[PDB]
């Protein structure tokens, strides 16, 4: 996250960091969300290489315990059957983990709320994007959780000549662009808390920014619109 602030730890108890194991270590890769005691939302692309993952929830330091983590395996990744390794931009960007077992959910570790199908914010709603990403271009990971306010930018301006283009389609969403605030690598796969009815929702799910940089000037960070796959996501968790 670039022109953000530490969060309060635990104050977003439905994140969750997704490693990779590097010879005999691990490295954190994506953000993610718990929405099951064993299942968890991410990005497709976070999970389009063939390595070893593990998720830790209940996370701030990423360097130090806590005493609040608890780390489990994923056991089968389902990615959306639509998803193009080579056009991000055509969407689908979406993947879930069931997870080796179920974590215990307690006070540091929480479900995240989904919204309802087909669910469409209106311009500048109030979000925040949270992670643990670069905190500038070309940076390097913060270690503890990072936030920032990341109002939205619907489709209609998002869309236009001004800002994105047919980049974006209607299956995404839009936050930010104002040059100082952005996701960046690191935070893909993470969640976007929009305020709806006085909770918090996880409306989508970072995808990617722009090749320029992180925080671009009307270059928003561009996430997969959650509310578009409510039904696909249930089809998989029913049957698995
Ligand atoms: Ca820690």
């Amino acid at each position: 996250v670039v022109g953000g602030t530490e969060a309060q730890r635990n104050s977003w108890p439905s994140q969750i960091s997704l490693q990779y194991r590097s010879g005999s270590s691990w490295a954190h890769t994506c953000g993610g969300t718990l929405i099951r005691q064993n299942w968890v939302m991410t990005a497709a692309h976070c999970v389009d290489r063939e390595l070893t993952f593990r998720v830790v929830v209940g996370e701030h330091n990423l360097n130090q315990n806590n005493g609040t983590e608890q780390y489990v395996g994923v056991q089968k990744i389902v990615v959306h059957p639509y998803w193009n390794t080579d056009d991000v931009a055509a969407g689908y960007d979406i993947a879930l983990l069931r997870l080796a077992q179920s974590v215990t959910l307690n006070s540091y570790v929480q479900l995240g709320v989904l919204p309802r199908a087909g669910t469409i914010l209106a311009n500048n709603s109030p979000c925040y994007i949270t992670g643990w990403g670069l905190t500038r271009t070309n940076g390097q990971l913060a270690q503890t959780l990072q936030q920032a306010y990341l109002p939205t930018v619907d489709y209609a301006i998002c869309s236009s000549s001004s800002y994105w283009g047919s980049t974006v389609k209607n299956s995404m969403v839009c936050a930010g662009g104002d040059g100082v605030r952005s996701g960046c690598q690191g935070d893909s796969g993470g969640p976007l808390h929009c305020l709806v009815n006085g909770q918090y929702a996880v409306h989508g799910v970072t995808s990617f920014v722009s090749r320029l940089g992180c925080n671009v000037t009307r270059k928003p960070t561009v996430f997969t619109r959650v509310s578009a796959y409510i039904s696909w996501i249930n089809n998989v968790i029913a049957s698995n």
